[PDB]
């Protein structure tokens, strides 16, 4: 599924994301804008690891979630990948929630870092009543 921006924002609000490990609503936005462009079945394979990214956040089967086929694996979120594939992002907030209670917190996604950390996010979330 694909969504719209400020639907994804109303539903991010409703799963608690905002302020969450002190992350910010715009800063979850900004991050699913250019990982996935809001798209819940986004997958890249990441031919130089054997690891592939799967998701509205594009997260990784090397430390996340369990696709079988990645080497050396674990599976931190205790989830299949195939979970991080569903138009219900339940299971995708739950899985990026545990990402950032490392201490790396939001900047475990180096996207994050070159789109997002020190700009004016404030447009992603902007009217949409959140």
């Amino acid at each position: 599924k694909v969504f719209e921006r400020c639907e994804l924002a109303r539903t991010l609000k409703r799963l608690g994301m905002d302020g969450y490990r002190g992350i910010a609503l715009a800063n979850w936005m900004c991050l699913a804008k250019w990982e996935s462009g809001y798209n819940t079945r986004a997958t890249n394979y990441n031919a130089g690891d054997r690891s592939t990214d799967y998701g509205i956040f594009q997260i990784n089967s090397r430390y996340w979630c369990n696709d079988g086929k990645t080497p050396g694996a674990v599976n931190a979120c205790h989830l299949s990948c195939s979970a991080l594939l569903q138009d219900n992002i339940a299971d995708a907030v739950a899985c990026a929630k545990r990402v950032v209670r490392d201490p790396q917190g939001i900047r475990a996604w180096v996207a994050w870092r070159n789109r997002c950390q020190n700009r004016d996010v404030r447009q992603y979330v902007q009217g949409c009543g959140v």
